[PDB]
């Protein structure tokens, strides 16, 4: 049992942010996608004839069981075709838990809705890097060995806003055992003194992407834990340093001077010869009126009457 | 002579934002990419032995000539191989103006540096749309006819932060004449009473992209105007409506109520059972310390001495 703590797993972020134990309809959940995931399960149970308590129990079970996003592969857990067709064929971020009446594994399908999932934001020191190493931290709430991990990254065409995650959109970037190590003092895992940690080079993506982590027990029960983690690289601003021409080293003089371990925690774009705030407000209105299917075409300049 | 006013051309945005006439080194320019473009030309002239005035003149000429981002194709302006190999072979956003000593067309190569160019931000009403119509507005400061336009969009793999725009990264999405029309009262073009306007379906992109516009005169001189425009689609937030399960229509009762033409111009994510502001501040530090080439690996947990 466990979950990804770095980059924080999707369901783990929803669990820790809280606000889901009460009110029962999930209206106290602040993140819109955690709230939507909760409400999809809550509304699914209500549509199928369940009471408010059955619906709140089903949706709260999805959040509470953030360390049991699991599926049983049985003894043939090394057969990739068995995993992809029988164990986790779909609803990958729910670990194929699709039955609210049967526990384990209940219904965790709210976690597979598409939309604006909140990502871990990783700043780039230089925008031309091809890979960024991240030190993964997986938090085991229950220690199980022997085991191994697989880590996947979504293909570049994946769009978190509209797509479900599927095996055909995942690229394996890590496969093998990770030994248990003592958690560091800054660890994100408070449930245990041991964590699984490893560095993987993450292919840089220009869009928000998903990392998929599989923690598979090497045993005849073949229990595996599957978690989605939402991530985005944040680009450094300014000119690409490789295109930057520097001035020659110089010393100048004249009567007009204008001629020559801790860190820090729109009207700035106004100049003496341009009111950017005013222009940009008019430009924002222009975008709204001259883009999209409901744009101003002829009505502001054409008048008609019925003969 | 002219420039794209909607979506605003790159060089046109730099011109209108100002701050470049003085001080001469461009330090008064507020947008970092307009400032970098200016300073690249200014520093190029200084490196080649020019004075401060020659360097400021060259860089200011690049901004002032926002309606003359042009190249002469001669009588064979319809030959695409002549345009792509001889007229505008490279420095596409400068219209291949690469000679600060020779005017026209001077040196406008600062406009082809890569980096965080400020885009026109177009909001999406629905994230699943495949194309978004935009009504292009091209502002002619001098009226010339006959003429035609070509509009291109960068390929999906284009990365504004690191790449120069090239013909191999451009897809034609419009070719033909656009008739002159009276400007609307909300027009972005104050230089003339006539504009060129047309609607083009823009392929949705999940990243910041470039629109390339060619305004070609149909005449033996074969003058053509070439402009880059930076654009980004802004996604709508929340659950993808096609995945949204709605509750059945219901009426409930009980003693605990918790059981059941103008528009508007982080502590919100705290709940009663989670301090998000505190957690996220610790999570931001974790990202900085456990990602990148300078991450904490062994130094916080390992000590060594020389035998």
């Amino acid at each position: 049992h466990g979950y990804i703590t770095f980059p924080i797993a999707r369901q783990r972020r929803c669990n820790v942010q809280g606000g889901f134990w009460w009110p029962p309809d999930g209206s106290g959940i602040p993140d819109p996608m955690c709230r939507a995931a909760y409400q999809n399960v809550y509304n699914k149970v209500l549509q199928q004839g369940g009471t408010i308590d059955q619906a709140a129990s089903a949706a709260q079970y999805m959040f509470q069981q953030d360390n049991e996003y699991a599926a049983l592969a049985g003894p043939n857990y090394l057969d990739q075709n068995h995993i992809r067709n029988n164990v986790v064929p779909n609803y990958l971020c729910a670990a194929h838990a699709t039955t609210w009446r049967i526990r384990p594994f209940g219904d965790k399908t709210g976690m597979d809705v598409s939309g604006s999932w909140t990502p871990t934001v990783i700043p780039l020191q230089d925008n031309t890097v091809s890979t960024v190493p991240i030190e993964f931290e997986f938090c085991p709430t229950a220690i199980h060995e022997p085991s191994f991990f697989e880590i996947y990254i979504t293909v570049p065409s994946f769009n978190v806003y509209t797509d479900q995650v599927t095996w055909q959109q995942l690229i394996n970037i890590f496969t093998g055992p990770i030994p248990l190590v003592q958690r560091r003092p800054d660890s994100q895992c408070n449930a245990n003194n041991l964590v699984y940690r490893t560095t993987v080079g993450i292919p840089v993506r220009q869009t928000q992407f998903v990392l998929y982590v599989r923690w598979q027990r090497n045993d005849p029960v073949g229990e595996g834990f599957y978690n989605c983690a939402d991530v985005i690289f944040a680009h450094r601003l300014g000119i690409n340093e490789e295109d930057k021409i520097r001035p020659p080293k110089m010393k100048c003089k004249g009567n007009d001077k204008d001629c020559y371990h801790y860190h820090k925690c729109e009207r700035q774009y106004n100049t003496k010869d341009f009111n950017y705030v005013e222009w940009n407000d008019d430009y924002s209105d222009y975008i709204e009126n001259h883009t999209g299917i409901n744009r101003d075409m002829c009505d502001s300049t054409t008048k008609c009457c019925y003969k």
